[PDB]
């Protein structure tokens, strides 16, 4: 309802610390480096699902937009935009409403998010990044997923 307030509840409930935020903000340049490959993995994953591939069929110009929206969203987890504040919360809430409007649900987004976290965890291990960075990214992916699921709850109901 009030994005900034939902954000404070989500950072407390997922236990995302000042330390986590520092690890994310420090890894941001690396996040920016891997984002395009993450976008490609995600696109291919969605493409292999009959139901989710049907949903991704508005136009071809959609491919660029689907790649770019993903790259910016992914990088933003590392920077937090306004340090995981009001603008972050408003952007995450708008992301939630977009998915509810196109008729995608928990059966799509919860697994999709499991695949993102799995794919990022592979990149982290490839690059021999810290386990503390890996935990922090797990936390912020799950904040973002709560925003999407909460939007679906509020727009449904
Ligand atoms: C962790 C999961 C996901 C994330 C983080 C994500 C992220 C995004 C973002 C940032 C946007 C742009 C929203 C905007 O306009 O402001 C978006 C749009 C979209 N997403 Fe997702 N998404 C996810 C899952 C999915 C899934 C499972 C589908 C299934 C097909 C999907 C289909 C779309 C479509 C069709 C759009 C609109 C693109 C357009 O404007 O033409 N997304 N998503």
């Amino acid at each position: 309802i009030e994005p900034i307030n939902f954000m404070a509840t989500m950072v407390r409930r997922v236990q995302l610390t000042d330390e986590d935020k520092s690890l994310l903000a420090e890894a941001a340049p690396w996040g920016k480096e891997i984002a395009p490959q993450m976008a490609d993995t995600f696109y291919d994953y969605l493409g292999r699902d009959e139901e989710m591939n049907a949903i991704l069929n508005a136009t071809e110009g959609r491919i660029h937009r689907l790649h770019q929206t993903f790259v910016d969203w992914f990088y933003e987890m590392f920077t937090g935009m306004d340090s995981w504040g009001k603008a972050y919360a408003e952007r995450r809430w708008k992301i939630g409403l977009v998915h509810v409007r196109i008729g995608i649900g928990p059966q799509h987004v919860v697994p999709a998010m499991a695949v993102v976290v799995n794919a990022v965890r592979q990149k982290l291990r490839e690059a021999n990044k810290s386990e503390a960075l890996s935990d922090a990214l797990g936390k912020i992916c799950m904040i973002d997923l709560a925003f999407i699921e909460q939007a679906y709850f509020e727009v449904s109901s």
